[PDB]
């Protein structure tokens, strides 16, 4: 009964969002999103041309860009469009919904305008999510609720976890999946999103943790794997993220048998 | 038992930023913190200048600011000196340590060159803090951290609220007290600063939820207020400052006795 990604793409109650992310990772046998850890404008731009068509997303956070400006922005529509992948800012809305409507339209970053995933933490209550949702659906985009975090002493755990679950569940109209370590929602229509991979046994030294693609989405249920340096620290990190989407797409393969 | 914020100012263990606001909050005879939630500099500037005496903090929300450069910021600072008060970023940090250090100290806001003050959220664990101290301890800077949250559906409750508790009361060389409803550690060397706050019943159609400050400091035991739009959208905006200003000093001096 578990389907692959082109057939949870047709689902019912499938977001478009969703729908136009699960045919991208079908088509390209892609199930890895860069995490575009970088502070310069053209590092970010060049990762994205040579990388794109490996990934199904480019995770942002735009605000360590020291040279964002919009255009750096549409650049990266354009190679997004060029490549097919979609656009994450990582921003963790995490406000009550007054204010991140405001963080997510406007300043200078004018964030909803660009990505077509943005991603929110659930501590503040649902009226983080209708904050957003009052700029995100007019603009037809997407979001991903923080259901479990990566990271020591994490209290994303429990009964906070559930709550993440219920309160996607409940906004099903702009809410497309999860930031977690595993499979959390039952419900295929939502997409599970882990970071804190590398092929490597570790961590850092502020606290991240890593696991395997094959323990995150193959054992774990996982869709979707989320690297940052064990990608972008390395030196060809073209050949780098060819290594994690192999991995990643092998153990989704063997999961769905 | 309880102390004047003058005597909390020269506690053995007070940070010195804490005992900065302290001094100037018994000074100016406020402990009031304007929430300038405005997207215009010129307005963000005008309201530093004409209710910089009535207050002991200006909260910012840098990331709505559609006209930000680091000029308007210094603006921001001279005034600050000026009128003496403290200037806190309300970024809300909540990401893994290696994330946040670099949202506080680069990308085009550079945070900790203007802030005293930033907020995390407890969530990802204690590397949050971490991370961030790696930069705001060489600058001298405090962060506080969001043990409660104002809005409905809030998650900041119970054991989460005892996990903020303890993980400042692990970081006291930087964190120097807490966002929350009440007074949530009774270590007087940390300060409780409340928003949702307004002098009549109410909230918004997002969440938000309103306490009195005659509650929330004279009976709650909460430091001092967090006022937006009970100032901000008042015609006479310098009048609802000093009313926001009077009713908390007065909370404070009746429960100190
Ligand atoms: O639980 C979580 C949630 C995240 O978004 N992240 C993000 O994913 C990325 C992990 O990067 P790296 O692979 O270099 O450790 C970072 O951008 C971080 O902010 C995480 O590491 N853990
Ligand atoms: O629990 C919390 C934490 C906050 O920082 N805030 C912030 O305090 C301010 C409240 O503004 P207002 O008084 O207009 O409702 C906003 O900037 C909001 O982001 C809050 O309302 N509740």
């Amino acid at each position: 009964m578990e389907l692959s990604f082109g057939a949870r793409a047709e689902l019912p109650r499938i977001h478009p969002v969703a729908s136009k992310l699960l045919r991208l990772m079908q088509k390209k046998e892609t199930n890895l999103c860069l995490s575009a850890d970088v502070s310069l404008a053209r590092e970010l731009l060049q990762l994205a041309d040579a990388l794109g068509p490996s990934i199904c997303m480019l995770k942002t956070h735009v605000d360590i860009l020291n040279d964002f400006t919009l255009d750096v922005m549409k650049e990266l529509i354009t190679l997004a469009k060029c490549h097919e992948f979609l656009i994450f800012e990582d921003r963790k809305f995490a406000d009550i919904g007054n204010t991140v409507k405001k963080q997510y339209e406007g300043g200078i970053f004018k964030i909803a305008s660009w990505a077509d995933l943005v991603n929110a933490h659930v501590v503040p209550g649902s009226g983080v999510v209708k904050g957003l949702q009052e700029v995100g659906l007019p603009l037809h985009r997407g979001c991903l609720l923080i259901a479990e975090m990566s990271s020591t002493g994490s209290l994303a755990t429990g009964d906070y976890t559930r709550a993440a679950v219920r309160m996607a569940e409940e906004h099903s109209e702009f809410v497309v999946g999860f930031i977690s370590g595993s499979r959390v929602s039952m419900k295929p229509e939502f997409l599970h999103l882990t970071p804190g991979v590398q092929l490597e046994a570790g961590g850092d030294n502020l606290g991240q943790q890593y696991n395997s693609p094959q323990e995150v989405i193959g054992k774990r249920g996982s869709d979707i794997i989320i690297v940052g340096r064990g990608i972008i620290s390395a030196a060809d990190r073209l050949e780098a993220a060819e290594m994690y989407r192999k991995a990643a797409w092998e153990a989704y393969l063997s999961r769905l048998g």
